[PDB]
């Protein structure tokens, strides 16, 4: 037999729209340190893989590795009586420099993300503490004769 039910469409359901897409004022360029004033950069060696409790959680952190920085900026002068220039100043300064990105371009990090990077920053800071500072301050330079 046969009957109705068949139907057709020119190509696709559609609705009208203004379709204009002119835009300006949503771009920036340059290596802007902001107001850091020349803080010193650590060592570009891959950060450790943080274990929370089990690999299902670490798996999540591994995907966001491209979201977090892999280096830390610290004060190029130990003004304090011990290396308080390290760790303490670096956990702030790096995060404060990165958060500017969200006010400039709107980057959409969520609270879970920041909680994980606040842990990795500490570890990458512990890593150069024995490397960069050893080469510069540890290697006590002295004049020739």
């Amino acid at each position: 037999g046969q009957g109705g039910g068949t139907h057709s469409q020119w190509n696709k359901p559609s609705k009208p729209k203004t379709n204009m897409k002119h835009m300006a004022g949503a771009a920036a360029a340059g290596a802007v340190v902001g107001g850091l004033g020349g803080y010193m950069l650590g060592s570009a060696m891959s950060r450790p893989i943080i274990h929370f409790g089990s690999d299902y959680e670490d798996r999540y952190y591994r995907e966001n590795m491209h979201r977090y920085p892999n280096q830390v900026y610290y004060r190029p002068m130990d003004e304090y009586s011990n290396q308080n220039n390290f760790v303490h100043d670096c956990v702030n300064i790096t995060i404060k420099q990165h958060t500017v990105t969200t006010t400039t371009k709107g980057e959409n990090f969520t609270e879970t993300d920041v909680k994980m990077m606040e842990r990795v920053v500490e570890q990458m800071c512990i890593t150069q503490y024995e490397r960069e500072s050893q080469a510069y301050y540890g290697g006590h330079h002295h004049h020739h004769h």
